[PDB]
Formats: structure tokens, C-alpha cells, sequence
């Protein structure tokens, strides 16, 4: 049984191969990390060399025990293929992960809409991103889904814009409405005066004349500015004699 | 018939091969489990070595009965392919399974919305997850579907937020509404006072002035707090003289 | 024509091959069935060995009539491929079949919603499942579709939950409504008293105060409990002086 | 030009090959049809042997005119591939065809809903099924589409169920409504008395109390039973003093 | 440079090959057309032989100028692949074309609904079908789209069916309505009397009792029969004292 | 280093190869354009020969510097594949481009609906088509999208058809309405009198009797004819005493 | 160990190969950039030569350490494949990037609708485009998504068109309405008088006669022209006695 020495040689090749592979791959993503690339892309690109070198080792090692070479390429091919399928979704998500962290279309703490759902971003991880809905629900979105959909970011821009739509009665003084509204926004300090300040008759409506007011503020103020400016419009308009109309209807009577 | 000895040799290879395969594979996911990896990933990765080694055995064993080697790679290729298709959905679900249990974006007992349907999670299994709808229906969702869709988790966060929208009549005192609402929530102990406490005029409405109240509570209290605070608003508002308006209509008569 | 003896040898190989194949495959799923596996998985896995072995036979048999070996792998490859396509849908459905019978996410006789359609399950067969809609229509759903969609099962759970929404007039006594409702459900024996018994003011509505009542019952009783508890609410509420309001409207007259 | 004898030999192989192929294939689906299999599946499976054998013939025939063997596998591979694409839809439809005829989830003459469209089935053919809409439109649905969608079959079940929803005025006697309805259905012979006979107060409605009546009849009677039972309810209810209410509205006047 | 004779031989092979290919292919679809097959299928199947034979020619011709054979299979493979992609949509449409013309699920001149759009068919061409919308728009639909979608054909059936829904006031005589309607349709000659003639009380409605009338006519008459029968119902109903009701409303006054 | 002469020979082959390739390809689509084919199809088919011939050159050229032949097929295969993906969308659009220009289902200047969006076509280019919306927006649609969707062409047909729907009061004379409408359209010269001229009672409506008028005109006139015929109907109907009704309502009073 | 010299030779090949690759590739996209092509397309096409040449180097280098050549094509094939998947989305986006910058269907600063979302474009980068919504949200859209969807460009066209729809009461003078509207737009300088100026009775409406006015202006003016022309219509119409009607209703009383 002097051809049972190849069994021992097969092992030798595997152990030497496993080590030679482990040390090259370590010594490659030592190189990559020292350049800059990116921790994950390093580990990934690296772990391909690793699994590649032990793929060569398996071919030559089995090969000394008469395993036909072109059967190892085939079996390992299949093996790899079966893994490949099972993972993929992951691989795809893993990649989106990188992209998101290395392009920061949103960063942790920004409020964003990631395709129907919107919340404050907490953390982008390997496969999935975590946000917290204004009301306290937690949503976990797959990195893959995020990256191939639109990213609406409420917070990256420093100055944003409220739009009021106020409806008043048809017999209201057009000039009077404009003046009161203009004088409300003029006096509000939180409204940026060096930007758009549109007060205008916008829509001849169903039962109301509809005025549009659009004014810019710092992103932080936007919410409070809206509320404060509204309370105001309502108060002033009442004291000034302008009517917010209920729904109207001309009825045309007929005794029968 | 001295070339009918190869038939006997073919069997020998198969039995030795089946055993040698069965004991390597066992001896691999012995190693994996002892590290940490994950029971399932172990069994899976392992069972690939297993089926791989008996793939080699089949090649060499048939090969001694003149089965052309490159016809075994082909036949087994097809066989594997046919299985591959038939399973897949499963494989994909199996993988989602792992991910879900080893990332716990939801754990058993959390209430969650898994893409349109929502219930309390019971158990994540091989291919499919089981939840119980608040009313007692059981839903079985495929692990695969779950993982590639958004996961809304109502329960992982410890503190959550009710939003009331209360409509009052246009001739109601703005300041009075705010005070009563503010004094209701101020006194409710279950409302977390160190967080958001928004009471504000929010919408000039169709037939009602709409106030928005938003207050935070422990996740457990949220449901009862809502109901209790509502009963309250209704009672106080009535005793205080504030009217929840019916739908309005100005009618403008015309005899014809 | 002494090279026309190979034609005779070709047949010999085919007949011996067909038989050798038929008897291994039989003798394999004899083994599988005797373990436990599953009748279909057996027949399937088995029928792959069968068609595999006669694939080898065809290669070697044609091969003795100078059919280039690597042309047989090719032709049979194509043949298999063409079949593969034509079936697949089937294969996919066949597999779903197994899963459904060997996981019983629904069993025959349970009422279920299988992605938009819902009915009482009759029988899960090879490719397709049969249910009967409450009203008598028969639906035939492909096993494949079922398994990759949500499965809502109305019947597996033994206790379920009705939700009534009752609207009463704004000027109705809040305490009185709660008491009558509570006293209706308290007295109904079919309502499980050791579970949720929610009677509460839920919605300040358009033209009605809306109370929500939620009570649990055995799955069998659920339908009759609802109807009986409703008839009751209506009767009691009338005799007690509480009004279910018609839609309301404040009209504000104007002679023109 | 003694190497121009191979041209003549090439032809010989083709003619012999075409014939040998044509007579095996005939002689295979003679066998299949004599077992039972199915006329179409036979022709198909058969026609694969046919085109397979002439594929071998083409390889060896061209091969004697120095056409490199592994170029024929390649060219024919491409040819086949180009056909494959062009057909497929067909192939898929052809297969659905079989399944439909050999499982009769609907048979000719049954009224069915095949994914949004519904009509009386006329005939299932090679690729496409033909139904006639109740009103006389003809619809041609691809067999493929049919098989991968739900099949709703109105006609296979012998007994089916009407549901009436009747709305009466709030001040109507609950007991009186139940009795009249019950006495209508009790007397109707076409209503199967040994099955469900539900008459019940079902919905406290907008402007009507809504009763649900559900009764079973033979599939033939279902349409006429509905109409006849309706005419009846209307007549009896009127003569008995029960009012089908018009839409209601409480209006609350305000001089301004 | 006596190895520069192969360049001349290469050309010879190409010219002879191009001609030998052009003349076989012509001589094949001469055969096909003389059987019956189908002008397009012939040209297609033929043009595959054509491009196949010149594929062999290119392999052997380049091969005498030392172009490694298995590089030609590769390059041409790619070339073909690139074409394949660019065309396909076409190929698919070309195939649908054939099917449509050789199954006439609609013929030129029939009015049909081809998945949302409907018009009178003009002409089915290579890739695309042309219809004319009742109002004069032209629509060009891809043959491929057509074939994989439902085909609704308004015109292939010779007799079709109108459905009138007529609403009359609740206090209208049920018997009188039925008689007038029945007597209208009885007298209309264009209504096929040997088929369905349904006049019945169908819906207890919002503000109207709704009668359904359904009557069959030749496909040509269907439009005019509807209009004529309608004008009629309106006239008769008026002269007979039956009221088509306006929308109703019971209003319940409240001085406040 | 007399084996460093192959490096020089490698270059020679590449330069000769690049030229020989460049001059065949030029000399091929010289031929194609001189027949008729199509400028783009020529350049494309041509540019495949070009890149094909330099693919052969690269194989043999590298091959003289010991680059294993079957590694060049592989590397170039990958390279081509990576390009292939990156382009494709383009390739697909490029092909649609051709089809559109060489079938003119719409030509520049026609108004068309290309799947939801509609505008006047400006120019069809390589990948993308440009249209101008009636109001002045520019839309750029990918050629690929266009070709696989329906093409609605408003302009290719020379004569088109308006449909008026006019609602009059229930107590209006049916005959009078028809006559006035008929006499309006009879007198309008721009209405084609040799085509459809439908004036008819079409719908017994909610609060109006609805008449349908349908009349054909040249494509240019269609818009103006509609407007002019409308103004007319309104004027005549008023002067003739026919009422366009406001929405109706029978109210049924109840003191409470 | 004189066969441990090949290890040293292996390294030599890699270093020489890496350099020879680095300097060809640099020297290729030196050439491309100097022509014109496109900075990105150059780097890409170039980086394929680069990775190709080191692919050859790896084959021959490993090959001198007995790594079977056809195992390197295989391993690297897999490696490449795994990368290929992980990237792709990127590759696709990268390509769309190019196309967008080198066709400028929108340029930075134009307002555009990119499939549902619309904003002012800021910058098109490698994979993703950034726009700013009128109100200050930032949207990040993948280049890939953009290129395969419609591109609506509000700004590339220099002159655009407002459409007013004004509703007046039925008893308003048709001629008077046309004149006032015509005289408003006639006098507005910002309205381009050499283009469309449509003032016309367009719709006989529910409770209003609806006039359509359509007038063209410079793209800059469009917004202000609309607002200014509206305020105007409202003012003039009031002073001139034309009534914008409230919703109408003929009510037909019935004492009960």
C-alpha cells in the first residue's frame, strides 16, 4: 500500500494551503486598510483571495489522491453556486451598506423618507437600516431596498419652507387679506426675510377664495413657525372681520 | 469475466466513500459548532461537504465501471440543477430564517407589521414565521418575504406617543381650549412630562378648528392613556361650554 | 459488415441498462420510505436516480455505435432543458404541495385567506389546492402561489374576538352607555370573562360618539355571539332612551 | 477528387438518419399511447427523440465532411436557443393546456372567473382558452396565464347560496322583520331547508337597520330564487307596514 | 511565402460556402412553402440553416489561416449573443405575429379590447398591430404584448345582449312596471324572442327601486336597440304615470 | 534573449490585425449601405466584424507570447460581459430607435400618447425620444420604453370624432331636444355629413336626461368644432326654453 | 529543492506583470482622453485592460507553480462573478451617470420631474443625482432609475403656457365673459401675443359654466402671470356683475 502515502501528502497540502492562504489574505487587507480603501471592501476583497487560495489547495490536494481535477472545479462550482443563492440578498444588502455609509445620503440623526416610510435614522448596519418613526415605532429597512429607491432627506438642507393655504369668503377685501397676512409674516422674526415671501390670491375655490402664503425659515423653526403663524392668522382675521367660510350652497326652493 | 471484478470494486468505493464522507462532514460541523458559528449554518455548510465528498465518490466509483467521468459531472449537474429549482424558495426562506433569529429585528412576543399584515409574533421557523392578529387569526408569512420587506416593530422601543386630533367650533376661545387640554395632560401621571407635550391649533378646518395634542407615555400605557384622555376631553369640554361641531353648511335660500 | 455487431451490442446495453436502472431506483425509494422521509420526496429523489442511470446507459450504448459521447451529454442536455421549461411551474407547485401537507399551516376543513380569496379548505393536491367559498363557489389555487404568499388561518386558534363599534348621540350619558354595554356582555355566557372585556369611548365622531366593545368567545360562538349581542344593544339602548343618531347637519339660513 | 466521396456518404447518413429517426419516434409514441399517458405529452416527448436522433445524424454526417464535431454542437446549440426563445410562451401555454384538460378544474360549459374576467367556458385549445361573457363578448385567455392564476368555478358545486341585505327603518319591530323574512323563505320550496337559513339583524347602519338573510338553493335556482324572494320581501314589507327608509338627515336650523 | 496560399484558399471556402449556403436554404423553404407550413416560419427556420452553414464555413475558412477553431465558436458566440439581445423584443413580437394571423382570435375588422385599449383592428404586422379607436385615434400595440394578455373580441359572436337598469320610485306598482317594460321588448322586432328576456325587480336601492331588463339582439342591432328601447321606456313611463325619482332625503328639522 | 523576438512579432500582428480589421469592416458597411439596409444597422453589424477580427488578432498575438489561447477567450469573455451589462439598456434603446424611425408609428410632428404621457413629437434619437407637452414641458422618453408599450397616435388619421354629452331636465321635450341638436350639427359645415351623425337619448340620469351627440370632422377642425357647437347648444337651448338642470333633490320634511 | 526556484519565478512574473499592466492601461486612457471620448468611459475601458493583463499574469505566474491553468480561469471566474453581483447596481448607475452628463436631458439648475418626484437639479454624480424640492427637501435618485424612466423637464423650453379655468353662473352673458377675459389678457404685456390666446366656453358644468383661457408667456413670467391674471379676473368679474357661483341645488319640498 505504497500508494496510501498520497493520502498523507493530501493532508500536508491542505494544512500548508490553509495557512499559506490565511497569511496572504491577512497580508493583503493589511495593505488595503493602510492605503484607505474601506474596512468592509477590504475584508470582502481579502476573503475572496483567502477562499480562492484554498480552492487551489483543494484542487491539487485532492488531485494527488486521484480526484480528476476537472471534477473538483465542478463540485466546488456547484457548492459555491448553492451558497451564492442562499446568500445573495445578503451580498446585495452588504454592498448597499457600504455605499450608504461611504456616501451619507443620509447620516444617523437625519429624518428621511425611504420609500413610503419615514423616520429618524438611528444606524446603518451590515444588511439593514434602523429608523424611529416620529411616534416611536421602529422600522428595519433592508440596505438593498434603500439604495435602489429614492432617498428623501428632510434634514440635510439648513433652511426650509412652510406653505399656508388660507381660505376666506368671496366678499372679503382682497387687498385687506394680503396686508394682514403680509404684516403677520413681516413681524415674525423666525421667517427669513431675504428669501421668498409669497402672499397671493391662488385659487378661486368651491366656497372660498384661497390665498397661498409661502415663507422660509431655519429647519428647526419650521414646525413652530407654522403653528404660531396659524394661530395668528385665525386671531387677526377674526378681530379684523374676515370670515373663514363654512361650506356653501345655493338652494333653489320648489313647493310641489 | 475478469472485467466483472470492477463491479465489485465500484461498490467498495461507494461504501468507503459514503462512510468517509459521513465522518468528515460530521467532523467538520463538530468544529464549527465548537467555535460558535450557528447551528443551522453549520448543518448547511457541513451537508455541502457531505454531498460533495459522495459526489467525488460517485465519479471515481462509476469511473471504474467505464462511465466516462465527464458524463458523471454532467448527469449529476442536471440532477442537482433539478433539485435546486424545486427547493430554492425553501433555500431562500431557510436563509431568511437564520438572519431573523440571529438579528432579532423582531423577537417572539413583539407586535409587528410585516408588510401590510400585523400581529404578535409567536415563532420563527425554518421557512415561515407565525404571528397572531390582535383578534385571533393566525398568519403564516414566509421568512423570505419578511426579510426583503420593511419590518415595523411596535414593541422594541420602550416609550411611545399618542396623537389626539380634537375639533372644536370656530367661535371657541383659542386660549381656553389650549388650557383645558394642557391641564388634562398635565394631571395625567402616565404621560411622561420630560418629553414632548404639544397642545396646539393645527388646522383651520372644513367645519371645525382642529387642535393637535401629542404626548408620550410608556409603551404599556399608550392604549389606556389614549382612551382615558379622550373620555376626559369630551367631559371637560362639555362642562366648560366648548362645542364639538356637527358638519356645517351655510344655505342661501331662493324662492323660484 | 462485422461492425454491424455493435448495433446489437447497443440494444443489449439499453435493455440491461433500463432494467438495472429500474431496479436500483425501486431499491432506493424502498430504503427511503422505510426510514420515514416522505412518499413524494421519495418518488421524486428516486425518479432522478432512475432517469440518471438510463442517462448513463444511453451514453455508453450509443457510444458503442460511435456517437462521440460528448454529443450525447449535449443532446440529452437540450432535451432535458426543453422538458425542464415545459414542466417547472409544475415542479414548483409539486414542491409547494409537499411543504403544505408536511407543515399543515392550514389543514383540510380550516377556513383560510390565501391572498385575497378565502374559503374552507377541501384538499391539497399535486399542483393545486381546492377551497369552497362560504357561498358555494369553488376556487382552485396553485400550490406555488399559496406557499409564497401570506397564509391567514381563521380556524387553527380556538378562541377569537369580536369588535363592536356602536355610535350614540353626543348628548348621551357616557357612564350610562358604558354600563348598559358592560351589563350586556357581563350576562352573555358565551363571552369568555377571563379575557379582554373592553367597553370604551373610542372616537369623537362626525355625527356620533363612537364606543368600542371588544370581547372574546370560542371560535364556534363568535358569529352568533356578535349577532345576539347586537340585537341586544339595539333593544336595550332604545328602551333605555339612548339614540343611535342619523347623520347630522347644522344649516345656517340666509334669505337672499 | 476521391475525397469527394465523403459528400455522397454524408447524404446517405442523413437520409438513413432521417428515416431511422422518423421510425423510432413513431414507434415510441405508439408505445406511450398504448399505455395511456396523454396524446399531447406523447407527441411532445416523442418529437424530442425525433429531433434528438437527427441531431446525432447531423453531427456524424457533417463530421465525415470535416465539420469538427464540437462546432456542430455549438451551431445547433445556438439554432435551438434562437428557436427556444421565439417559442417558449407557446411551450408554456402548451403545457398549461395539458394540465387544464387533464385536471378539469373547469370543464367546457362551466361558468368561471379566470383572474378578473369571467364567462362560460367553450373550449381549451393548444395555447389559449375561449369563454363567452354572459352578455356575448368572446374572451381568449392564454393557457399559461390561466394556470398560474386562481381559478374560480361557479358551477362545479351543485348547491349555492344567496345573501340578501335588507335595510328597514330604525323604529321597525325587530321581531316582526325576522318573522316576515323567515316566513318568506320558509315557504319558498326552492330554498334547501336542511341547510343554513340565517335571518338576522346584522348592521346598525347609517340610516337603516340592516338585516341579513342567507339561504341555500340548487345552483340552477339561485338566480330566480333571489329575484322572487326580493319581489316578495318588498311586497310583504309594504303590506305589513315596514318602511325601507330613504337616506336620513337631522338638520339643525339657525336664522343668522 | 508558400504559406500565403492558405489566404487564397480561405477566400475560396468563403465564396463557395456563401453560395452553397444560399442555395440550400433557398432550396429548403422552397420545400416548406410547397407543403403548407407558413411563409414566415419557413423564412425563419430557413434563415437559420443559412446562417448556420455560413457559420461552419467561417470556422473552416478561418481555420486554414490558423484561427484555432475554438476561438471562432467563441467570437461568433459573442457576436450572436450581442445581436440576440438587441433583437429579441422583435423576435418575440415576430412570433406573436405568426400566432395571431394563424389563429385569428381577432381578424381585421373586428372590434376588440387588447388589455385596456379597444378599437377596430386594421392590420397585424411583423411586430405590431394597428387598431382604430371608435373616435379616430390610431393605436399601435406590440404583437408580443397582445398575445400574453387577454383578448376580448366584441364581434366574433353573432348575437349579443343589452342590459338596461331602470330606477323607479318606491311607491310605483311593481306589476305595472314589469308589464310596460315587458310590452316594450315584446313588440321590438330586433329583440330575439327565442333567447333570454329578463324583466325583473333587481335592487332595493338608495332612492329608487331598480329594475333590470336583459334582452338579446343581433350584434349589429345591439346599439340602436338600446337607444330605441330607452327613449321608449322614458316615454311610456311618463305617459303611464311612473316616476323616475330624483335623489331623495328625509330631513328632520330642529329649531335651536 | 532570442525568445524576446516574439514580443516584436506580437506587436506586428496587432498593428496588421487592427488595420486588416478596420478595412474589412469599412468595406462591409460600404456594401450594406449601397444595398439599402439602414445606416445604423450597418454601423452596428459592421462594428461587430471589426471587434471580432481584433478579437482573433488579440488571441493569436498574445498566443505568440505564450498566453495559453483558452485564457484569452476567457479574459475577453469577462471583459465583454462587463461591458455588455454596463451598456445593454443602451443597446435595447438603440434598437428601439431604429424600429421607430423605420416604421414611423409616429413621425416627428404628430401628437401621441406614449404610455401615460402625451405630447407633440420632436425627434427620435439614438436612445431617447423628445416630445413637447401641449403646455410647453419637454419630456424625454427612452426608446426602449416606447417600443414595448402601446403607441396612441392622435394625428395619423385624417378625420376624427367629437362626442358631446348634454344633460337636460326630465320634463324637456325629447323630440325638441333631438331637433335642435340635429339642426345645429346639420348647419355646421365643418361636420362631415357623409359620416356618423348620432343625436340620441343615451342615459336616464341622476338629475338629468343625458343626450349623446357624436359627429365627425377633419382632424384640424375637431377642437374648434367642439367649442363652437357647444356655445351653440347652450345659446339655442336657452332661447328655446330647454333647461340644463342643477343637481336635484326631493326633501321630505319632518318637524320633530 | 531546485523546484523551489519556480516560487521565485512566480513572484517575478507578478511584479513584472503588475507593472506591465499598470503602464499599458495608463498608456491606453492617455490615448482615449487625447481623442475626446469621456473621462469616465476612458477610466472604465482602461481599467478592464489593467485587470485583464494582471489576469493573464496570474494565470502564467501560478502556472509555473503547477496550478493547472484551467483552474485559474475557474477560480478567477468565480471571484469575478461574486464581485460582479455585489457591484452591478453600481455599474448600471455608473453608466446612467455618463449618459446623463453626456446628453444633458436635464442640466444642473433645471426643474424636472424624475418619475413622481420633482425638484431643481443640483448635481449628477457617479451613481446618484441630487435635486432640491421647491420647499427644501433633498432627494437622492439613483442614476439608473432616472435613465430608464421618463424625464420631464420644466425649464429647457424658453416659453410656456398657463391654463385658467374660470366658472361663472349659467345666466351670465357668454359674450361679456369672453370680452372681459380677452381684454385682461390683451393688456397683460407678459403674455406673448404672437402665440395661442384661447378664451372660450369649454364645459357646461355641474353648477357653473366653465370658461377656459390659455395664454403663453416666457418661462420666468409663467408663475406671476398666472397669479396676476387671476386676481384680475376676480376683481373685474365682480365690478362687472358676473357671479362665480357657489354649488347649486334645486330642492323639491314635500310635507309628509
Amino acid at each position: 500500500l505504497s500508494y496510501a502515502v498520497n493520502i498523507v501528502a493530501a493532508l500536508a497540502i491542505i494544512i500548508v494551503g490553509l495557512i499559506i492562504a490565511r497569511m496572504i489574505s491577512n497580508a493583503v487587507n493589511r495593505l488595503m486598510i493602510s492605503r484607505k480603501i474601506d474596512a468592509t471592501v477590504a475584508d470582502f476583497l481579502s476573503a475572496l483571495v483567502r477562499y480562492g487560495i484554498i480552492a487551489f489547495t483543494l484542487i491539487a490536494a485532492l488531485g494527488r489522491v486521484g480526484v480528476q481535477t476537472a471534477s473538483v472545479i465542478a463540485v466546488l462550482g456547484a457548492a459555491g453556486l448553492a451558497v451564492g443563492l442562499a446568500l445573495q440578498g445578503s451580498l446585495s444588502n452588504l454592498a448597499a451598506g457600504v455605499l450608504c455609509v461611504m456616501f451619507r445620503p443620509f447620516r444617523a440623526g437625519e429624518y428621511v423618507d425611504l420609500g413610503g416610510v419615514a423616520g429618524t435614522v438611528l444606524s446603518v448596519q451590515i444588511f439593514s437600516t434602523t429608523m424611529r418613526t416620529a411616534d416611536g415605532k421602529i422600522i428595519v429597512i433592508p440596505n438593498g431596498k434603500i439604495i435602489a429607491g429614492n432617498i428623501i432627506n428632510f434634514s440635510r438642507e439648513p433652511v426650509r419652507r412652510n406653505e399656508f393655504i388660507i381660505g376666506v369668503a368671496y366678499d372679503s377685501d382682497i387687498d385687506q387679506v394680503k396686508q394682514i397676512l403680509t404684516n403677520i409674516i413681516q413681524s415674525e422674526d423666525r421667517i427669513l426675510k431675504d428669501r421668498e415671501m409669497t402672499v397671493r390670491l391662488n385659487e378661486l375655490g368651491a366656497s372660498s377664495i384661497n390665498f397661498v402664503v409661502r415663507v422660509w425659515s431655519n429647519s428647526g423653526d419650521l414646525q413652530n413657525v407654522y403653528w404660531d403663524v396659524l394661530e395668528r392668522i385665525k386671531r387677526e382675521f377674526d378681530a379684523a372681520g374676515i370670515s373663514f367660510p363654512y361650506p356653501q350652497m345655493d338652494v333653489n326652493f320648489k313647493r310641489v
